[PDB]
């Protein structure tokens, strides 16, 4: 049979993280998930003003591929936003998360942070918009946003994402 593709390129992250996502995602889409050999996040991204790099920026660096996920520790941010958890291309192929923001002593909840946010950006990859359902496609732009809703996508979202 056919499954949908994961590739995980690890952009100046620690390998635990990428590690927990190899393991999390393939279940959670039914797919072949391939982590990619790690890169330094691109010095063409970095804002000196900011002093961060743009999610766009790395995400258009990505090899167009569906589906294609960029993983960084470093603090991102996009157009008037202080900062993001990452971006994708709603229908497309590309998304970036960064787990800069993420982080905490909690390291359970760091790694249910991380896969919740992987998640919801391969979720806007697919098709789906941000939903108003106990989702994981809630808009989420703190880490408490986060924390309150799940990892599943509602009953209306996995629809979308099926069939
Ligand atoms: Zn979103
Ligand atoms: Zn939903």
């Amino acid at each position: 049979g056919s499954h949908m593709k994961i590739y995980i390129q690890p952009l100046s992250v620690n390998s635990h993280t990428v590690e927990v996502l190899a393991n999390s995602l393939p279940k959670i889409f039914n797919a072949e998930v391939f982590v990619l050999p790690a890169s330094d996040v691109s010095l063409k991204c970095y804002n000196a003003s900011r002093r961060q790099y743009n999610s766009t920026c790395i995400l258009r660096m990505l090899p167009p591929i569906k589906v294609t996920l960029g993983v960084t520790g470093k603090d991102i941010y996009a157009k008037g936003m202080n900062f993001v958890f990452g971006e994708a291309e709603l229908g497309g192929a590309r998304a970036v998360l960064s787990v800069f923001r993420l982080t905490t002593a909690d390291s359970e909840l760091y790694r249910e942070r991380v896969v919740k946010e992987a998640v919801h950006e391969i979720g806007h990859v697919l098709g789906l918009k941000h939903c108003s359902n106990n989702c994981v496609m809630r808009f989420s732009n703190s880490v408490q946003d986060v924390d309150r809703k799940p990892v599943s996508f509602c009953r209306e979202c996995a629809s979308k994402i099926r069939y």
